[PDB]
C-alpha cells in the first residue's frame, strides 16, 4: 500500500545516510534561497500587503504553471502567508470572470498582473486544484476568496463542464479521460498526467464528477504506459492521445525529450510513492535512471526519445537531473542511492535561465526528503 493509505512517507535522503537534522536544514534552507535568497537564486516576489508571484526569470512573465508550483511548495511547508498572497495574485489577475475559459486562468502575465494571452494551461489548473485542496484540509476554509475547497471545485467544475452551457471547451477529453494540452487542440503532453492527483480530485471534487477522476487516474496511468519509450524511459513533450509524439506545430518541434518531459519520471516516482498502484512505475523508474547513469549533468542534450542525442544542451540540465533523482522514490536498480547524492550534492541554480530547474529542485528536494505529502481530510 501507498504512503497515502499507511501515512509512511520514504526519507530517501535519511535511507542514502544522511542526518535527519540535515535534511530537514537543507529543505528549510532551499525554501529561505528560493523565496528570500538572492536577486541571482529567489523565483519568489511580494507584492504588496496581500499578493506576490512566481517569476519566470527566463521569459520575464508570471506563468500559471509557477503560480500553481508555488502554492504546492508553500502548503507542503505549511507556509500559509506565501500560499495566500500567490493564491490572490492568480485569483485577483489571472483567472477568467467570464467567455469561453471562464473559471480556467489566463497562462501568463507581467509582474503587474497584465495577461499576455488569454488561453489555459491545464498544468497550472490541476496543481491551483490540489494546492487549494491541501490548503483547505490542512488549514480550514477562510473568507472568500481563501475559501480554499470552494475555489479547488470551481476549478475542477469548468475543467469538465466548460462549453456546455455556451462557448468553451473542457481540458478533459470525455471520451478517453485524458487530460489536453490546451482546451481546443486533440493531442497532451505526458508531463501534464498527474493520476495520484486525480485519485484524491476522486475524494474531493464535486460528487457528480468523482466517477470521472477515479477513471482519469485509471486512463493517465495507461497512457503513461503508451507515451515513455519502452527501452528509455523518455516521452516526447506533445504526445497524441495514442502516446506517440504529436506532430511539428507552428510554435515549436516537441516530439523530443526536454523541458516539459522532465516531470513524467518526477510524476511517475510520486504517483508510486502515494498509491503504488502500477509496477510498470518501478520499470519506468529503474529504465530513465538506466539511460541517465554514466551521463554527466554537464552534458545533458535534447534527445530523441529513443535516446538519439543532438549537439543542443538541455535548457535546464538541474532540472533534468532533479526528474531523474525524484525517480529514486520508484527506482529499484542500481543508479538509484548514485541518482539521490548527486542530487544532495547539487545546489539552486543561478543566473536568468534558473526558474524551471529551481521549481523541480524543490519538488525533489520535498519528495527525497519525505515532505511531499498527502494531506488528508482527517480527524485533529
Ligand atoms: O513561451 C513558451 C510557450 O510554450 C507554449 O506555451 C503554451 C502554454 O504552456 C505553458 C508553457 O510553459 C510551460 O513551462 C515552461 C517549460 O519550459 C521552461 O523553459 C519554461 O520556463 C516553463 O515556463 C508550462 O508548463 C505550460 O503551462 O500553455 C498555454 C498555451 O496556450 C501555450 O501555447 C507557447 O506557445 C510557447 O511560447
Amino acid at each position: 500500500k501507498g504512503a497515502y493509505d499507511t501515512g509512511t512517507y520514504a526519507n530517501l535522503f535519511q535511507r542514502s545516510g544522511y542526518r535527519e537534522d540535515e535534511i530537514k536544514a537543507r529543505l528549510e534552507q532551499t525554501w529561505n534561497d528560493l523565496f528570500y535568497g538572492d536577486e541571482h537564486t529567489r523565483i519568489y516576489y511580494p507584492v504588496g500587503d496581500d499578493k506576490g508571484y512566481m517569476l519566470d526569470t527566463g521569459n520575464d512573465d508570471v506563468r500559471s504553471a509557477g503560480m500553481s508550483y508555488g502554492m504546492m511548495m508553500a502548503v507542503q511547508m505549511d507556509k500559509k502567508h506565501e500560499f495566500d498572497r500567490l493564491w490572490n495574485y492568480a485569483y485577483t489577475y489571472m483567472q477568467h470572470t467570464e467567455g469561453r475559459y471562464k473559471d480556467y486562468f489566463a497562462w501568463h502575465c507581467k509582474p503587474d498582473g497584465t495577461r499576455l494571452s488569454p488561453g489555459p494551461a491545464p498544468d497550472g489548473e490541476e496543481f491551483f486544484a490540489m494546492a487549494l485542496f491541501f490548503a483547505s484540509n490542512r488549514w480550514g476554509d477562510g473568507p472568500a476568496p481563501y475559501d480554499y475547497q470552494a475555489q479547488a471545485r470551481k476549478i475542477l467544475h469548468a475543467c469538465l463542464h466548460q462549453g456546455e452551457q455556451g462557448e468553451g471547451d473542457p481540458m478533459w477529453e470525455p471520451s478517453n479521460r485524458l487530460i489536453k494540452f490546451i482546451p481546443e487542440l486533440p493531442f497532451s503532453d505526458p508531463s501534464y498526467h498527474l493520476p495520484h492527483f486525480y485519485e484524491l480530485f476522486a475524494q474531493y471534487a464535486n460528487e457528480q464528477d468523482r466517477t470521472f477522476w477515479k477513471e482519469a487516474a485509471e486512463a493517465s496511468r495507461a497512457y503513461l504506459r503508451t507515451a515513455c519509450h519502452p527501452v528509455t524511459g523518455l516521452s516526447p513533450e506533445y504526445a497524441n492521445y495514442d502516446g506517440t509524439p504529436a506532430p511539428v506545430q507552428l510554435h515549436g518541434d516537441f516530439r523530443h525529450f526536454y523541458s516539459d518531459a522532465y516531470r513524467v519520471a518526477a510524476n511517475v516516482a510520486l504517483d508510486w510513492e502515494w498509491f503504488r498502484k502500477d509496477p510498470w512505475q518501478v520499470q519506468q523508474s529503474n529504465r530513465i535512471q538506466a539511460f541517465f547513469s554514466d551521463i554527466d549533468v554537464s552534458d545533458y542534450r535534447r534527445y530523441t526519445i529513443e535516446g538519439e542525442p543532438f549537439n543542443e544542451p538541455a535548457l535546464h540540465p538541474v532540472g533534468l537531473l532533479a526528474t531523474n533523482a525524484m525517480a529514486s522514490l520508484a527506482a529499484d536498480g542500481p543508479d538509484a542511492d548514485s541518482f539521490v547524492k548527486r542530487f544532495w550534492n547539487t545546489p539552486l541554480r543561478q543566473g536568468k535561465r534558473r526558474y524551471y530547474d529551481n521549481c523541480l529542485y524543490f519538488f525533489t528536494m520535498l519528495a527525497l526528503s519525505g515532505n511531499y505529502r498527502v494531506y488528508q481530510q482527517a480527524a485533529a
